[PDB]
């Protein structure tokens, strides 16, 4: 009927936000996983409206930005929030992630490969005062919605985005101690059938 | 009988796109301008969600993150996009205007005075490649839309958005020399009446 196909690098990274709504809502879609040897020609291509992953097409017609394209998705499968202001709630605290995801960049840069740098200083200096904060507000927001949910009384893509990143800490030793919540939360998302079932299939990658 | 208060500096930057929707729209607010000597103090007291501004209240309720501001507000003035479509094209362009402001950020803050660094040399170094790359997608859009807008045949949020830096950065004496096509974009969506009004009777600030 109506086709998707994703096209990002072959990790999960930013896109896997958008293949857990596809998988939340049982929708089919084509997931273009691109190598780091393939992309110099994809990107001499023209393809990409900025030139970067990812970037989605519905129906041929391309739609770049990892959060814009998350959005767009999750209002066509009831994803984005319940009311108008929850709509508005959960690109609060995604711009916030965005926000914690600059901050932390050099330290998961060093970690990761990409970059320069002493990880275990930039660890101290640079990773955990932007965790700490950012977790501080995501547990604002649990106790705020009472529900187990960042965002009102059912999942939104916010919910599997923090779940994942957070599966991701964890998973490499993270210390939870100030945020038992969010390890709770990520827990319960990923537990969600449809998520544990993507979880269990999807392409096993360092990222 | 809504309730609007918006809570930002005494200056433009990124509040200015949600005065200038209610300006467009005909919607009384309260513009509510934060001074040096309240923001510790508001600060200090978790007024703001993540402790930043912009924020905005309705009916007392909290929203924060200039994009999910000026989203939320869109949305309810019919200023995002008259489809799902376009709706998602206005957020990746809107997103890719956050990415080149954080490219740009670094030269922004030497001529504020917040940041380090020599201004002449941040300005061909680091601002002037982010502003022809960005600027030369603000034309791809224009192209595309054919309408003189940057999304669709009509105005919307990233038009009020866009036209306000170029015209701030025009008027500080800024080279538009390689995008023609953006000046007159300024000039459009400067003379729109609501919007030439508001600019005659705001405060005049330097930023
Ligand atoms: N604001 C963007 C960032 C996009 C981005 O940084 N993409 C990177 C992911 S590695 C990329 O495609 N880099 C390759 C390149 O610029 O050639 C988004 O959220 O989608
Ligand atoms: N992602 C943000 C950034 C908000 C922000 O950086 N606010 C600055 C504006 S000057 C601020 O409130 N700084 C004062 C402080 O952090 O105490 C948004 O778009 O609203």
């Amino acid at each position: 009927m109506v086709s998707y196909k994703l096209t990002y690098f072959n990790g999960r990274g930013a896109g896997e936000v958008s293949r857990q709504i596809f998988a939340y809502a049982g929708q089919q879609y084509e997931d273009n996983r691109v190598t780091q040897e393939q992309w110099p020609a994809l990107k001499e291509t023209c393809a990409a409206p900025f030139g970067q992953l990812p970037f989605l097409e519905v129906d041929g017609k391309k739609l770049a930005q990892s959060h814009a394209i998350a959005r767009f998705l999750a209002r066509e499968f009831k994803l984005n929030g319940k009311t108008a202001w929850e709509e508005a709630q959960v690109n609060s605290l995604a711009d916030q992630y965005k926000d914690y995801s600059s901050e932390a960049r050099p330290y998961f840069y060093a970690v990761m490969g990409f970059g320069p740098g002493d990880v275990e200083t930039l660890k101290k200096d640079i990773f955990l005062p932007a965790f700490e904060k950012f977790y501080g507000f995501l547990v604002n927001f649990l106790k705020a919605s009472g529900s187990g949910f960042l965002v009102g009384d059912s999942l939104t893509w916010i919910d599997l985005a923090i779940a994942q990143h957070s599966a991701d800490l964890i998973a490499k030793g993270g210390d939870f101690s100030k945020f038992p919540e969010l390890k709770a939360h990520a827990e319960k998302i990923q537990a969600i059938p449809q998520i544990k079932k993507w979880i269990e299939t999807r392409p096993v990658t360092p990222f």
